[PDB]
This record gives structure tokens, C-alpha cells and sequence, in this order.
């Protein structure tokens, strides 16, 4: 049992809801919220500037200095680091950005770094401002994450088509 509330079940480990992420960080406290990063961690805008505006820029000061000690991550990588006032840890996952011809393909091995966690609050992976369908976004995720993921849509309308669309 969690403490994860009005989700509706989509699989034996994958939920979604309606919901400002931001706002379901702030709420729950996860263990993880994931962070739809690019490879430099610059939370500019979409889910990753929402994240970082919340923790007052403590985010970006953090993420700078992995970057300058590590070098950008993969697409399809990711990094854990400090979930700051919204989580324990943020899960930061670079799913390919469909508006810099990166390749969609890249979007499992984006979702693969869910497994290495047991719970975890998450956007859709290249959905939004990275360009890719979130319809398959989620099929992908449901197809490759086996942990249990509690999907946060912003956009009601977008969240109405993905469940009426679920197969
Ligand atoms: C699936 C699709 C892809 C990208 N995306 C965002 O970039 C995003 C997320 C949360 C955001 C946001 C932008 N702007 C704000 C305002 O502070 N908040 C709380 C989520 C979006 C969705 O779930 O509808």
C-alpha cells in the first residue's frame, strides 16, 4: 500500500491520473519523481522547468555541478540525484527529443531506467515539448517498465484520449 491516490489502473504495475506533476511531488513526497531531462540537465522548460521552478533553482545548481563533473548524460540515460522539497531522489531520463531528430527508438532504453526502481512518480517519456506521441509513449512504457510507475498527464484532454485509447 501507497499513498498515491485517485489513479486509475491501467496494468498490474502501471497507473495514471490527471495531475500537475509539480503539485503530486509536493503532495505525496515519492521516493522518485522522474524528470524529463535533455543530456545537458538544463531544466529549462515542459516537466523538467516546472520541476526545477518548484525546488526555487536548487535543481540547476545541483545538476551544474554533475555536469561539470561527469559530462552530459546519453539519450536513453539517466542520473539520480537529489529530489530536493518535491521527492527523496529525482530519477533524471532522457527520452529522445523528436524536435532534434533524435531517434524514437531510444525511447525504451529511456524507460528502462524505471526498473531500477521500485516505485516511482513519472511523466510520459518524449511527450510534450520532446515531440513524440504520447499514445506511444505510454504503450512503450507499459510494454518495458515492470516496476510500479504512477503517471502524472497535465493536459486533461490528452489524459481523456490516452485512457479511452488504451488497449
Ligand atoms: C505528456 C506531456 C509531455 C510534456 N509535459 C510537460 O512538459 C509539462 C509537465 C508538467 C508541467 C508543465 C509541462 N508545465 C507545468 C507548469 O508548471 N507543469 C506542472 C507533460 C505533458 C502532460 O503530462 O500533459
Amino acid at each position: 500500500v501507497n499513498s498515491f491516490s485517485g489513479y486509475l489502473k491501467l496494468t498490474d504495475n502501471v497507473y495514471i491520473k490527471n495531475a500537475d506533476i509539480v503539485e503530486e511531488a509536493k503532495k505525496v513526497k515519492p521516493t522518485v519523481v522522474v524528470n524529463a531531462a535533455n543530456v545537458y540537465l538544463k531544466h529549462g522548460g515542459g516537466v523538467a522547468g516546472a520541476l526545477n521552478k518548484a525546488t526555487n533553482n536548487a535543481m540547476q545548481v545541483e545538476s551544474d555541478d554533475y555536469i561539470a563533473t561527469n559530462g552530459p548524460l546519453k539519450v536513453g540515460g539517466s542520473c539520480v540525484l537529489s529530489g530536493h522539497n518535491l521527492a527523496k531522489h529525482c530519477l533524471h531520463v532522457v527520452g529522445p527529443n523528436v524536435n532534434k531528430g533524435e531517434d524514437i527508438q531510444l525511447l525504451k532504453s529511456a524507460y528502462e531506467n524505471f526498473n531500477q526502481h521500485e516505485v516511482l512518480l513519472a511523466p510520459l517519456l518524449s511527450a510534450g515539448i520532446f515531440g513524440a506521441d504520447p499514445i506511444h509513449s505510454l504503450r512503450v512504457c507499459v510494454d518495458t517498465v515492470r516496476t510500479n510507475v504512477y503517471l502524472a498527464v497535465f493536459d486533461k484532454n490528452l489524459y481523456d484520449k490516452l485512457v479511452s485509447s488504451f488497449l
